[PDB]
């Protein structure tokens, strides 16, 4: 809804629009663009905007696993997704989707080059949200590994884009927002990622988030699923409601994982569902049906 909200900014912990009103963005993430980028096009995004009401779309560009590092032509899919979002007036998250490569320092030079290119192209576009490191994991912690990565990537972005929102992943697959909160970045327009799976993470993770907010650290849910953390194991609707009620209570934006026909509980679509949208309810999974309901409201 950027044609409505325009330039985003941060008031305290609260994401606000260009009028200065609080906004809660809701949407869905691609699966890895090198495998399911076939579902990410102007058509499908327009159908998501119109039929699901998404106000944000996430372009999950894996670095490892046949992603950008081995095949950088996938960056054309991210550009495709950003141009679709500009046409359609929705926010787009450019997600440098580290995972197997758990320390963001591992692909740091390529990250900085990639974000220099994206910020250069899209830096004066209000649609764009940068996610610089999906899920730091392994022996990887905030003060030692992630913050100093973040500073370097943020300096390069800010040369081209002084004001769009940058979201920074946190330790333990973006759970340890408490540690970021203890040693925050100075950037005015920075938020910290939190990720949960309704089948796995309960109150300890909410506690961490409330603690981070209490320190003034903004939180954005760039990825959450209705399944357990493997992305499979069925759909946990009661826990997913509990979690969404918690995010509503703090007005926290969220993006569900994932838009694809991957045969696991967390995929939104059944196999055979159109790459260009127009899905009926009977074309959506249990998870997709629930998610679309909650994006609509």
């Amino acid at each position: 809804p950027v044609a409505k909200n325009g330039q985003l900014s941060i008031k305290g912990t609260q994401l606000v629009n260009r009028d200065g009103k609080a906004v809660q963005l809701k949407g869905i993430s691609s699966h890895g663009l090198q495998w399911y980028g076939e579902y990410v096009n102007k058509d499908s995004l327009k159908w998501l905007r119109d039929d699901w009401g998404i106000t944000v779309f996430r372009a999950a560009m894996y670095t490892a696993d046949g992603g950008y590092i081995d095949n950088p032509s996938v960056k054309n899919k991210v550009k495709e997704a950003v141009e679709a979002a500009k046409e359609l007036g929705i926010y787009v998250i450019i997600d440098w989707h580290i995972l197997n490569d758990g320390n963001p320092n591992q692909n740091k030079e390529k990250a900085k080059e990639f974000f220099k290119e994206m910020s250069s192209l899209y830096g004066n576009t209000p649609n764009v949200i940068y996610e610089i490191a999906n899920e730091p994991n392994g022996d990887v912690n905030w003060k030692r590994d992630i913050k100093p990565y973040a500073e370097e990537v943020i300096s390069v972005i800010r040369k081209n884009d002084p004001d769009n929102i940058i979201i920074v992943g946190t330790g333990t697959w973006s759970q340890d927002v408490n540690d970021a909160a203890d040693d925050q970045l100075k950037d005015a327009n920075v938020m910290y990622a939190l990720h949960f799976y309704a089948g796995t993470h309960g109150q300890f993770l909410r506690d961490k988030a409330n603690y981070a907010l209490s320190k003034g650290a903004p939180i954005f849910v760039t990825e959450w699923g209705t399944s357990d953390a493997s992305g499979n194991g069925g759909v946990f609707l009661d826990q997913s409601r509990e979690w969404l009620k918690y995010l509503d209570s703090k007005t926290i934006s969220w993006v569900n994982w994932n838009l694809s026909d991957k045969q696991e509980s967390s995929s939104a679509l059944k196999p055979g569902a159109s790459k260009t949208g127009g899905w009926r309810l009977s074309d959506l999974s249990a998870s997709g049906t629930f998610v679309r309901e909650n994006i609509l409201g």
